């Protein structure tokens, strides 16, 4: 299951922080449809707080985010299903796109239709929930950087550099997995992200029929700073 390969990629990113800021806007208990969740890692700590349901279109990464699910004795829904598509027959107080999940979306059409499927699956007072990158973190961790570590069954190296489009960014990755007798294989895949500035998001908001509540930065209360990394964006349907 080459999947594994991003949970190891990911073992430190600190989850619960996403988790603790849902708590804050949505309240436990309450209806959640987790999309872009890959292998589900925040979608099973959101499970411990909220009727949960996951959405991804890689039936490789729910594979084992339900194994994970089943292991943990955790009741969670794993749908493959793309974003801007979405379609779930009952009924949800949130839709949360974490972890620059959104960023994803090639095209400003994709953001649109992603905005109008997430106001059709929830009702007035729904909240929309999501973070990104900032155009600053664009323009500096992802402009010509190398990554690289090594986990217990895999390694990568990754190069993160400018797409075509601005603030855009072509990670190329590669991975070399151990196999049984020791030896590695080698698996390339090249991904694509695009932010656009907070701003532009607030404004296909409104025009999904939304009711912007909050642009914050960085896992803070406040507003972003200019060196933000991350911006994160609380919206209500009206
Ligand atoms: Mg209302």
């Amino acid at each position: 299951q080459f999947a594994y390969v991003y949970d190891e990629l990911m073992q430190d990113v600190p989850y619960p922080e996403w988790v603790a800021w849902v708590l804050e806007q949505v309240e436990p208990g309450k209806r959640i449809a987790d999309i872009g969740c890959g292998t589900g890692t925040a979608t099973l700590l959101l499970a411990d707080h909220y009727e949960v349901t996951g959405v991804d279109l890689s039936e490789e990464m729910l594979e084992i985010a339900q194994e994970k699910a089943m292991e943990t004795n955790r009741h969670v829904d794993f749908w493959v299903q793309d974003m801007r598509e979405l379609e779930l027959p009952e009924p949800v107080d949130a839709i949360t796109i974490l972890c620059d999940s959104l960023n994803y979306l090639q095209t400003e059409a994709d953001v649109k239709q992603t905005f109008d499927s997430a106001a059709r699956l929830l009702t007035d007072g729904g909240k929309l929930l999501f973070d990104v990158h900032s155009p600053y973190k664009m323009e500096t961790l992802f402009n010509g950087k190398t990554y690289a570590t090594h986990a217990e069954q895999s390694s990568y190296i990754w190069f993160a550099d400018p797409g075509e489009e601005p603030l855009s960014v072509v990670h190329e990755l590669t991975f070399f997995i151990e196999g049984e007798d020791g030896r590695y294989d080698r698996v390339d895949e090249t991904h694509h992200q695009r932010t656009y500035p907070p701003e532009q998001y607030i404004t296909w908001l409104r025009e999904a029929g939304f009711r912007v509540c909050a642009v914050t930065g960085d896992f803070k209360s406040d507003a972003p700073t200019e060196t933000a990394e991350r911006i994160f964006f609380v919206a209500e349907k009206i």
